[PDB]
């Protein structure tokens, strides 16, 4: 139905289940198409209305909060960055999301956070392991990981320093889950790629890393090697 964003921002409170996934569904759309204008009255507005959506029972309303984030990072740009604070503690929530599409618009909206600019690569991934380290929710901490990997892949060590970050991924390697355990380790091999021999001796000294995944670790780095 609406035809602007006030439209939108109108009938989002009062909306029942049914209508509620279609203005869902149209608002992403609406903000897709670079043809459209995202003046409103307020964008704040827009946003206090994403939230019940994004915080909500609802997974398919809620990986359409995402997704409208996603799009409004992309049109704000730095912008955006009034609104991280609010929004970024349940963005990261949703990377424990038992729907694999749910997780996937949770770290693609991560992605557009960095890629648009909103805030510093190193910004992000910092504020994010005060978090994503500890969380009690195992696909978090395995989730925040793939994080990690995924923004050294994308702005290597100019934007990104890993060193800091060792000893606490290092810790993971004893999580209680053997998926975070697993993603720990390949993670290290991921930072291995861009950060090279000079690990090996950085890990050798975290006297947290057992003998046994020391050399499990270096048979992998060797294994990267034969490029």
């Amino acid at each position: 139905k609406p035809s602007d964003l006030d439209g939108f921002i109108q009938q989002m409170p009062k909306a029942d289940m049914r209508v509620k996934v279609q203005l869902a569904e149209d608002l992403v759309t609406f903000l897709s198409d670079d043809t459209n204008s995202i003046v409103c009255t307020d964008m704040g507005f827009l946003i206090d209305g994403l939230m019940p959506w994004l915080t909500g029972s609802h997974f398919k309303i809620a990986q359409k909060s995402l997704e409208a984030f996603s799009e409004l990072i992309k049109r704000l740009g730095s912008d955006f960055n009034a609104y991280t604070a609010t929004v970024l503690p349940h963005v990261i929530d949703r990377l424990g999301d038992s729907r694999d599409t749910v997780r996937e618009k949770a770290q693609l909206l991560l992605r557009d956070l960095m890629e648009h600019r909103v805030l510093p690569p190193q910004a992000l991934i910092d504020k994010l392991a005060t978090s994503c380290f500890k969380h009690k929710n195992a696909k978090v901490r395995e989730e925040f990981l793939q994080t990690i990997v995924n923004a050294l892949h994308e702005y290597g060590t100019q934007q990104l320093s890993v060193r800091v970050y060792i000893p606490p991924v290092c810790a993971l390697l004893g999580d209680p889950t053997v998926n975070v355990r697993e993603a720990a380790i390949q993670t290290l091999v991921e930072i291995y790629k861009h950060v090279g021999d000079r690990l090996r001796p950085d890990l050798r000294r975290m006297d947290d890393v057992p003998a046994s995944k020391l050399a499990m670790l270096e048979q992998k780095f060797d294994q990267v090697k034969l490029e």
